[PDB]
């Protein structure tokens, strides 16, 4: 399927032992509203804890949303490695249920936190 | 005189009174002669006060650094009309004798704050 790509960057900060999670950008999404566009958001959060997550902002009318958010989970440096980060797209609906785009999900454990990149995913269905 | 150029997002955040400035990236930064890349950060302010400083992380070895990155000036909204965001991209130096790229302006009077942009301008010469 070609449901679009996402750019995001992963860091630890070993002096307050949080993840940061980078949503940057996301590129060439479908359009699932009349007229050639979406209205795009990410959820982000750490499985298997669905309890804190995060979203960015609704970009309106576009398929190339240019997010510049951060996210910050307060997690053990020692328990990071069972975890799986989940980014997943939607399109913003008011008048219904939003719209699943697609997904990317992350296992911690692959993850070299030595030096931060800036990392292109296509999405994928759940 | 080909110095690349930076993307960037301005908005007020008319709830806590605050100038909000995203860094994004830069891209197509001249290559030097012998070294082939560059160490990029973005220092950004708001003239005239010189003061209230920020910048972003040392980029290493890129001429097309991904900041993702977010700034926030406490700023009075009826005081912004005459001010102007200076952002400023300098090739790091370990000893503090950092060499400018290049940069450029945005005078506060030329922005419309009632929708948010993300915005690509060539860097200037200084
Ligand atoms: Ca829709
Ligand atoms: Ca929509
Ligand atoms: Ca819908």
């Amino acid at each position: 399927e070609k449901l679009g790509k996402l750019q995001y960057s992963l860091d630890y900060d070993f002096q307050n032992n949080q993840l940061l999670v980078g949503i940057i950008q996301a590129a060439e999404l479908p359009a699932l509203d009349m007229g050639g566009t979406s209205d795009p958001f990410v959820k982000v959060f750490l499985l298997p804890d669905k309890k804190k997550k995060f979203e960015t902002k609704v970009h309106r009318k576009t398929l190339n949303p240019v997010f510049n958010e951060q996210f910050t989970f307060k997690v053990p440096y020692s328990e990071l490695g069972g975890k799986t980060l989940v980014m997943a797209v939607y399109d913003f609906d008011r008048f219904s249920k939003h719209d699943i785009i697609g997904e990317f999900k992350v296992p911690m454990n692959t993850v070299d936190f030595g030096h931060v990149t800036e990392e292109w995913r296509d999405l994928q269905s759940a």
